[PDB]
C-alpha cells in the first residue's frame, strides 16, 4: 500500500511544498482566489487601456517593460532563495549552482507566471491589478509581443490544472537538470533530480488520482517553456537596438549573458 | 490492462524493423565489431563517392560540384527518402489512419524532423554518423570544418546524440517513442486534436511499461526520454534557421529535382 521507500518520497514533497509557500508570496492558491470573485477584498482593479492605467496608480509600454522586469528580478530573488532549500543543491560545486540557476530561472518564472494568467490577462503588484491581455497586445509594436506566447503557454499548462503541492517539486526538478550547458559535475545533479522526479510522478499520482498520464504531460510541456525563453530573448535582443535610452537590470543580463 | 500495452509494443516494434533499413541494433554492431568506409576529410571524401556508391546524391551533374554544398545535398536527398520510411511506419501506429486526414498531414508535417534527428542518434557516436546504410562513416571533425555555415550544420545533432545514446535505449523502446512523437497534439493547425491525445495517452502508457521492463535498472528512465524531447525541438529550430540562411547559396536538371526535394 505504501513501500517504506515511498515515505521518503513524501517527505520531499513535503519539504519542497513548504519551502515554496515560504519563498513564494503569491501562489496559485490566492492567485486562483483573486481572480474568480472568490471574495470582495481580494478582487483586483482592473486595467485594459490609458485611463485605467492612469487610474491604477492613482510612454506606457516602457514603464510596463521596466515593471516587468524588476518584478523578474525579484523572482530570482524568490526562486534562488527556493533553490537553496533543494535537498543537496547548495551541497553542489559552486559553478554548477550558477549555471543551474542561469539556465533554470526563466523556466520557472514562466511556469509560475501561468499561476497568475487566465486567457483574459495576468495580475499584476502582487495580484492588487490585474492588466488584460488585449491591452498588453496593443502595446507600442515590438511591445506588444512580449507577453502573447505567455499566454498561450499559460492556457495550454493552467490545463493541467495543477496546484502550488504539485509545482513546488516540478519546480526543483527544472533547476536539477543536468543537460544544462556547461555543467561540471552532472552524475550528482542527476541523482538529485532522479530523486525529485520520482517524488513528483507519486505526489502526481497520488493528487490527481484521474489525471491519466500526467506525470508525462507535464514533463512534456517542458519543450514549451525552452521555445518560451528562446523566443523572449530574440525579442529582448530587438527591443535593445530599437531602444537605445532603454536598460537591462545587470543581474537579468548575466543571466541571458551567452544563453 | 499490462498485456494489452505489450501487443501494442510488440506492433510498434515488428511495424518498425520493417519500416526502417538500418536499425539502433544494426548500426550499434558497425560502429562496434566488414567496417565501413571511413571519409575523414577531402580526399577520403573523394575517394568515398566512388567506394561507397552512394552515388545517387552523386547522378545529379552541374548542380554543385562544390564539396561542402553536395555533402548538404546528400543529406536532403536521403532524408527524403526517410520521411516516406517515418509516413509508412506512422500508419502502423493503431488509430493513426482513422484520424481526420489534414490532421495526419499535420502530424507528419511537424514531427518528421524530430523522428529523423532522434533515428539520427543511433547511427552516430562521440566521433561522427554512419552514413549510407551503414556503409561508410562520416567523421564529425570533418563535418564541423565545412565551409560557410555547413561546418555548423551537424555539429549541434552530435551534441543532442550524445546525450540521447547516454539513455542507451534500443529499438524496441525507440519504436514507441517515435509513435509517441508523431502523436503530438500541439502541432499548429489540428481540426481535432481530442483523438490525437487518446493515442498518445496509450503510447506513453506503453513506453513508460516498456522502460519498467526492459531496463528495470534505470530509474526514471520514462522521464529522462521525455525530458531530451525539450532540446529536439531546439535543434529542429535552429536546424531550420539555418536551411533559411543556407538559402544564400547557388545551390538530371535541377527545375524537377528542386521540386521533388
Ligand atoms: C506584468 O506581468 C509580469 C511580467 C514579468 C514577470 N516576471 C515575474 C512575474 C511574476 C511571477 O513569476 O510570479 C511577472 C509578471
Ligand atoms: C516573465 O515575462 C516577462 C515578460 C516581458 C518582459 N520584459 C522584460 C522582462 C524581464 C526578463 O527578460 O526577464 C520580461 C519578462
Ligand atoms: C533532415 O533535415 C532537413 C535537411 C534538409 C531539408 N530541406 C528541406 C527540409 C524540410 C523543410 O522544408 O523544412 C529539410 C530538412
Ligand atoms: C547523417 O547525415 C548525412 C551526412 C552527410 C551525408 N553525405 C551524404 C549523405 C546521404 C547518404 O547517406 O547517402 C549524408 C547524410
Ligand atoms: C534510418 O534513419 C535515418 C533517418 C534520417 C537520416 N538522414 C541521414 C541518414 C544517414 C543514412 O542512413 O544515410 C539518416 C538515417
Amino acid at each position: 500500500q505504501l513501500n517504506p521507500e515511498s515515505a521518503d518520497l513524501r517527505a520531499l514533497a513535503k519539504h519542497l511544498y513548504d519551502s515554496y509557500i515560504k519563498s513564494f508570496p503569491l501562489t496559485k492558491a490566492k492567485a486562483r482566489a483573486i481572480l474568480t470573485g472568490k471574495t470582495t477584498d481580494k478582487s483586483p482593479f482592473v486595467i485594459y487601456d490609458m485611463n485605467s492605467l492612469m487610474m491604477g496608480e492613482d510612454e506606457v509600454a516602457i514603464r510596463i517593460f521596466q515593471g516587468c522586469q524588476f518584478r523578474s528580478v525579484e523572482a530570482v530573488q524568490e526562486i534562488t532563495e527556493y533553490a537553496k532549500s533543494i535537498p543537496g543543491f547548495v551541497n553542489l560545486d559552486l559553478n554548477d549552482q550558477v549555471t543551474l540557476l542561469k539556465y533554470g530561472v526563466h523556466e520557472i518564472i514562466y511556469t509560475m507566471l501561468a499561476s497568475l494568467m487566465n486567457k483574459d490577462g495576468v495580475l499584476i503588484s502582487e495580484g492588487q491589478g490585474f492588466m488584460t491581455r488585449e491591452f498588453l497586445k496593443s502595446l507600442r509594436k515590438p511591445f506588444g509581443d512580449f507577453m502573447e506566447p505567455k499566454f498561450e503557454f499559460a492556457v495550454k499548462f493552467n490545463a493541467l490544472e495543477l496546484d502550488d503541492s504539485d509545482l513546488a517539486i516540478f519546480i526543483a526538478v527544472i533547476i536539477l537538470s543536468g543537460d544544462r550547458p556547461g555543467l561540471l559535475n552532472v552524475k550528482p545533479i542527476e541523482d538529485i533530480q532522479d530523486n525529485l522526479l520520482q517524488a513528483l510522478e507519486l505526489q502526481l499520482k497520488l493528487n490527481h488520482p484521474e489525471s491519466s498520464q500526467l506525470f508525462a504531460k507535464l514533463l512534456q510541456k517542458m519543450t514549451d517553456l525552452r521555445q518560451i525563453v528562446t523566443e523572449h530573448v530574440q525579442l529582448l535582443q530587438v527591443i535593445k537596438k530599437t531602444e537605445t535610452d532603454m536598460s537591462l537590470h545587470p543581474l537579468l543580463q548575466e543571466i541571458y549573458k551567452d544563453l
